[PDB]
């Protein structure tokens, strides 16, 4: 069992389960009969069979032998940010099979960094990419394919071509946002086993909608639960398909991606240049990196 | 049920002990972390509790006289901190075949509380399989045990739900620990105030003196009352 | 339903008394802890209430003339503090076959509140067997009684169902105590300030001058007004 | 200034002890209330601390061999509770000329805090006379000690100078107690929760079973750990 | 004013050390408590810090090669806990004429904060005497140092004022310590809040296993990082 | 009074720079800590800010080419952490006579806030004296600067006055710094977290990788950005 190829589930059922967030084997794997019965209509007893099927079928519910795990890590790709400086700081660039969160004040250039990465990932490994496609979930209406065109035609790249390996979706609110993730897996497997599989998945902004729809100390609790799951939905895709997940988080309520594989903080610096810094010591250096915004996106 | 004290006296005798890879810690621990128990190690970030975990993942593999129990390892990773490379290294620098060691450790990345709790229940499947083997599971690691719980539960009336879940989880581990003579090791980053109120033994450790770490027991029942110093090197932890 | 005051006078007439092992304290208890009652002992960690529990698990086994009631024991352990080793020691070291004692004590490890409450539910089943044998259950220990409740229920708006839960548990024990002339002994560590309110008798004890723990009652109805000193040694508790 | 540890050993060596009148309690006090000390007795209204005061005003007058110290008494009354009638009764009814007792007790009614503090200032003058006679002052009572302070100082931001005041008063008593080997007895009704902190010994007492008041100490350094029962009758206090 | 570093090197060279009477303690302390410094010992009541004080009042009297400094002692007692008799049970108990030890200890009972603070304004005139003698003052004890301060300053918004006075007191001690190469030892009961924020070294000690108090430090500069166990017996502190 | 901008361009023209002793940190400080300025270094205990102080007390003594300013040092010590022995090591380990360097460092122990402020006030006289000689005062250290303030002033309704004084203190230092082309270095331990706002420059430092430190600036105006790593050894601070 891979997707909803579970025993008691037909498409109609799968329909109700998806529109409700139970889109993965693990999602169902961790549910209760009552919940599924009330979400799909199925009886308490078949729902139970469904759950068990999922618990047993779950992909991310199985342990991997460390020799196997050591190898998985051996196959981790790295996208360049387009800045020697920053890459040093990342030890090569943002990695696949990981969620990299970049956060800072409005205008700290994290959306630029997103655009750059959407180009880099497209060029060859030696060039700083992984010859891959891009899935972009836009929540603040900040994706400018025009900036893509630019940055592309400024690194000797055929903009008309680069624009052909980026797929966007506008997320109008939290539920939409979360929902588009599952539909991202659709396109990911579609472009999977292609000359250019998906290697970069951007969520900009990742927190925007959550910190606007959940205001209150009574809203805080489930705010976290939903983010927790959303993040889990991204982690899965990241590992299940060797994808690099890049998420932005405007800061300074308060929220963040606690389970982000790596959190990079960046702020406006000197004059027109931005300075990014890491938030921990384990795995990777411990200093600051300066760069600037220009054509080609991020430089230095 | 209500096992008869006689039988209980027995089972309590069939308890194995893993060595931390440090005679000093082992003295305080009285042999080492035991099976049929949950040992919680807590301290500030970088107090080396994840190293301790890695070391234990090696030790448990070597023979009893060597300070282990010839067993496999189940590792639930919640903070993406399990480095097989960091383990592989420990074995060689300890005379063991790095490529062999990594054949008896099974990991799972836990992406949130629910996932985490799931994995433990599913760890039973594996524990079972390996149960009848020349190397059954003897060490089950949860690092970090509290990470996700203290991040997903911060709203109103969430604190209560956090303990009900935390406890169902801990109880799930206690069961495995006893049902299969497994030693359960869990880490807890400290400095809410969330802890394993149920851990059979709680060891506190902090960064000390010159690039070292000092271990102490938060208690007074069974075992000593003195501190233990050690260091992080190849071989992981040293006496 | 109810019971004719006379027959209740008959039922009450058969109230047995277990000796604490130490003359002094047993004076303060006017013979000790009685059956058909819940005796709660509370104090700071290390005030020796778990020792008192162990001693009692022995005494109850010996004949009436010596301060016991020729009965078995049901032990619900929640803090993993039951040591048959300790029983064994006290047993023999008192003048009784330790190997025999460890045959009339039945334990269960309680991993959380629900588990705990669930076991007191099942102890009825064990109280049934021993009831027809020569050594029926005469002592039921819950150590610790409050441990789990004060950890899983954090904050008012939980504090509510804590009591619903606690009060229901205590009611389950009260039933067993009377329904089967059993003495129910419970411990409560003190220092969110919980306590068994329906307790038939609450005894407070603290660490004393040197190696000696002192005790005192909490009320006035039934039994004297004074403090009692004793110590922890082999034989458990002794003057 | 200071005093050579030896000479202080000499000065301390002459610490007298007044009997409470009742054997039991006097055991708990290891002989009773000592001189060069402030003994505070506190309890609910009617716990008999004013009776204890009256008894003590008699005992202190009789010879050492009987539980006294052939001394006079200074009594600061703040609640208008000093009854020579009661003294007279106890006096004769004990085996002593009531008319003689009423000759070695000197009272002063304290109408408020300042008055109270002011009188303890002047009691030095009376402690001076008796000092050269055969019956020097050996007992100084302050009943009630806290009454006025907890009525004139209502609310934090007053609570401050209350202690400045209280602590200064208590210091004035401590001086007299040591400067003249006098035993200082003070009462404190309890049930804004004030209390003489520099008290050398604090004894708590409550009403008991029937016409009998029980007592208990507050600490551990010096004197036993247990409760003491006694009653109120002619002769004041008696077992 | 200021001192040229070379002089300061000289000054710090003449720093004496008193033995606690313990192998581990003195070593843990780096030879024991030093002069020209305020050493604060704090812990729960009964953690033996007053014993440690008594022992030190002896040690300091014996020759350097034996762990002393052939000096006198000034003792400020605030809790009436100085027992000259207890000095003997140590002096004429670990070799030494008791009548002579108690000839080099000078006490003063402090009845409240202001009194306490004034005893230092005058503890100088006495050190200024034994200054030019065979046994100058080398140990100045304040037990307890915080007792009165944490009792007289409760008032709404007193915490501030407490410090401005506790800080002027500590400064008064610091001065004496340096001005006369005196070792200043202060106790502080712990477990609202207070502690000698200033000080030179803070040692924490708690009760342990078989009546053995185990200390430890709170830093690392000029002092190691571990624990020390010892016991209370004749001779005061053993090891 | 005032001063002509041209003559000011003059004053600032003479701004000297003391090297920290490590290439790295100097790059970040654009040469070293400057005169006519207050440089505040803050970080957790053990972040090495007192070492940096000691190193600076040596460097300032060597020639401009060597990175010093051939000047003397005034050191206000509030936490008793100034070790002349340490200067000797760092100095004899940097082409400087150990015993001579100590002839150009003048210390004063500050026992509380008032003392501290009063000491900086007195430093002036010392500064003035050496102002005409070959080696004038060029470095004035205050370690710790905040220690006493955050201990004598607790709770709001105190916090206000603390600043009104801490500000008078900082202003006193600023004056000396400009009035005599002196570099003022102050430390601040950080885990109510008070700070030296007037700080011409605030440098934050923490314990880094392997027994190393790492420091970073606070803001953007004047001076680069990024981090600097260094270590503690003989010679004090080194890259």
């Amino acid at each position: 069992r891979s997707i909803e190829d579970l025993p008691g589930v037909g498409p109609a059922t799968a329909e109700k389960l998806r529109e409700a967030g139970y889109d993965t084997l693990e999602a169902i794997a961790v549910a209760s009969p009552i919940e599924l019965k009330e979400v799909a209509g199925i009886s308490e007893g078949t729902a139970l069979k469904i759950i068990q099927a999922a618990r047993k079928a779950a992909n991310l519910g199985t342990f991997m032998r460390a020799d196997e795990y050591l190898k998985k890590r051996a196959t981790i790709g790295r996208i360049s940010t387009g800045s020697k400086s920053l890459d040093k700081l990342l030890g090569g660039g943002i990695e696949t099979q990981a969620i990299t969160e970049v956060f800072g004040e409005f205008g700290s250039g994290k959306t630029q960094l997103a655009h750059t990465l959407a180009v880099m990932v497209q060029l060859p490994p030696e060039e700083g990419g992984l010859n891959g496609s891009v899935i972009w979930i836009d929540t603040e209406n900040t994706f400018r394919p025009e900036r893509i065109r630019e940055i592309a035609q400024n690194r000797g790249l055929d903009p008309d071509e680069v624009l052909k390996h980026i797929y966007v979706a506008r997320a109008f609110n939290s539920n939409h946002q979360m929902l588009l993730v599952q539909q991202a897996e659709d396109k990911i497997k579609e472009l999977l086993n292609t000359d250019r599989p998906v290697k970069l998945l951007i969520v900009d902004s990742l927190t925007s909608h959550f910190r606007s729809e959940y205001i209150g100390r009574g809203a805080l609790a489930e705010r976290q639960q939903k983010l927790a799951k959303h993040l889990a939905d991204l982690h899965r895709l990241a590992n299940l398909y060797d994808i690099a997940v890049f998420v932005t988080n405007q800061v300074q309520g308060h929220i963040l991606a606690h389970s982000a594989t790596l959190r990079v903080y960046l702020r406006k610096g000197k004059g027109g240049k931005r300075i990014a810094r890491l938030i921990d010591a384990p795995h990777l250096p411990e200093g600051e990196a300066v760069f600037s915004i220009t054509e080609k996106g991020i430089e230095d």
